[PDB]
């Protein structure tokens, strides 16, 4: 019943994007994300000290795949997000692929409470997406003029943000390949409300001990089966994995 | 730099064991765990809801092969820990390998503060060690005269536990292979003191969202490296990974 799994195929820049490809139509929403053995998300309120040069290269394959990047303004604070950067050759294949050379980020808020002067809005070369509420669309709309495309996400509580609608609003907008970081709170939510399509999770061959938060919190709980579609490796012993629904 | 892991080798119950095998001499201290793809250790209190028939499998071969199972005595509450059952191929093996018929059970209590009537003392073939502090081991061992064999495992401080002075009372006993199943107060303990050799762990291929604990808890924080020993896989998405320090 038990199969050892072993290098079979080394991959080269060609066959990497293949493995990670989004679907030829409809909406997408992939998460990527790292942890640890014993499940923590972060070493120090930030994943990076967990990541080596094989899941920076994913990371980054990953966001040139993307049509957005969708992140909670928690994340967006704390892992200091400013714009996405593509570099040369990244930008060549977007565009081959018929997209834009820089994917657009899109920050989940469902208060509206951003300010003005944040990287997200200040370094980037391409003004980002604020998804809200309906309830206070309009005001936001009128704190970030000129920063940012402010969206109510509503769907039949305009005090909410519906996740389905969200997802929608960004596919109406020619966004269909999402790619979500986080944070947790968020990525809580995507499994919460069960719009999760696909989670790609980089374990990384540490234990971090108790302290640490998992990758999604909040008081969601439901038994989600995916399929594992890959796991690769590298020389360090990380495994970078790609499981989808259902 | 990225290689593609698939199936290579079917696995049969002669070379399964040898993947597991503890080392020729020495004390060796194995962890074996299961959590969701969203670091999860439970789905309503328990794991069991997790595993399926190939967790079962190396649940049942990690026990066979241990010299005892060390357990808290909060997963022995909750879990609802009996005896260890061996069945006859599985003690045959055991007395192939010089072992007894059966892995003692060891519960590792600070307080000392146990009844005599647990299944871990009543559904039982062999007593249990109970391995607690200096401070309380002889009105513990008093209580639970007859049903129990009472450790002191302190090491410069009488009201502690020294984690590695635990480990090193079982080797003393012959019980130099060991397991550990939890729960998270005593891995994070072992984790935090660095005494975990090993940790065997089986990756369920689902999400459950953010109420779910770590297979850790506790205030330790710590990044301590482990090297990729092996991953197994199953039918059904099911990842067995064994890794060791450092
Ligand atoms: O903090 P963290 O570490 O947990 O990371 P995080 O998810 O990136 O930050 C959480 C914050 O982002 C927003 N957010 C996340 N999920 C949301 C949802 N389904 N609807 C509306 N807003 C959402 C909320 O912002 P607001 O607090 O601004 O509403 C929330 O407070
Ligand atoms: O509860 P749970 O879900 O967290 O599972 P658990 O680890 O199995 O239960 C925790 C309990 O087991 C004991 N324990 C765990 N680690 C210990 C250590 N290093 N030294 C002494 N006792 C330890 C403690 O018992 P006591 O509370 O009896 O001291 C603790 O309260
Ligand atoms: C904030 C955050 N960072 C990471 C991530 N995923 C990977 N693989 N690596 C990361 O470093 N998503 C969440
Ligand atoms: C309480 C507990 N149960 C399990 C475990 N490990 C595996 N694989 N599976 C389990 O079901 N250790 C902890």
């Amino acid at each position: 019943p038990l199969r050892l799994l072993s290098s079979v195929h080394y991959l080269t820049d060609g066959e990497l994007p293949q493995l990670y490809d989004y679907p030829d139509d409809g909406t997408w929403l992939r998460a990527n994300f790292i942890s640890s053995l014993d499940g923590g998300a972060t070493v120090d309120g930030t994943s990076g000290a967990m990541a080596g040069p094989g899941d920076r290269f994913v990371f980054n394959l990953l966001r040139e795949l993307a049509d957005v990047i969708v992140v909670g303004v928690g994340t967006v604070r704390i892992e200091g997000y400013s714009g996405v950067r593509m570099g040369v050759v990244q930008r060549q294949h977007r565009q081959a692929r018929g997209q834009s050379e820089v994917p657009q980020l899109a920050i989940v808020t469902r208060s509206g409470r951003l300010d003005r002067d944040m990287a997200v809005f200040t370094r980037t070369e391409m003004a980002p997406l604020v998804l809200t509420t309906t309830a206070v669309a309009d005001d936001t709309r009128q704190r970030l003029a000129g920063l940012a495309e402010v969206i109510a996400c509503s769907g039949d509580d305009p005090g909410t943000v519906d996740e389905a609608v969200l997802v929608s609003q960004l596919a109406a907008r020619g966004l269909r390949r999402i790619l979500t970081e986080g944070g947790p709170t968020l990525l809580g939510t995507f499994v919460e409300r069960d719009v999760l399509d696909e989670l790609c999770l980089t374990i990384a061959p540490y234990v971090v001990g108790g302290l640490a938060r998992r990758i999604v919190t909040g008081p969601g709980q439901v038994l989600t089966r995916m399929r594992c579609a890959h796991v690769l490796t590298d020389d360090s012993g990380y495994l970078y994995t790609r499981y989808v629904k259902t």
